[PDB]
């Protein structure tokens, strides 16, 4: 399945405006600046969907995932204290389609993927 018109926002600062095509092997997105790029499976963690309109008359697929930083560090020293966190521990990704047909198709993609 593929998405017609939809914009992509990733981890808090929204970067992405174009089309999203879901591939069984991975997810491929096209950037509105004439640049196509794909990601290894979507970060499905906390996704908000509203197939039925009642409280919010709008379509939008919001999915937020918590990311942990560590592995290698040079500017900061390893420690169990974070009194001053300059970077957010959670990244919120918002993928919102501007087509009711794109919202229902994405829900069938997520609903079918979550069930399988």
């Amino acid at each position: 399945q593929q998405q017609p018109e939809t914009e992509a926002v990733l981890n808090g600062k929204g970067l992405g405006t174009g089309t999203l095509y879901i591939a069984e092997s991975r997810l491929s997105w096209l950037d509105g600046s004439g640049l196509g790029f794909s990601l290894e499976y979507p970060t499905i963690s906390l996704h908000a969907v509203s197939r039925d309109l009642n409280a919010y008359p709008r379509e939008h697929l919001y999915v937020m995932v918590n990311a942990k930083f560590g592995e290698e560090s040079k500017e900061s020293v390893a420690e169990e204290e974070d009194s001053d966190d300059d970077v957010e521990p959670i990244a919120e990704f918002r993928f919102v389609p501007s087509d009711k047909s794109a919202l229902e198709a994405m829900f069938t993609a997520m609903c079918e993927c979550q069930a399988l």
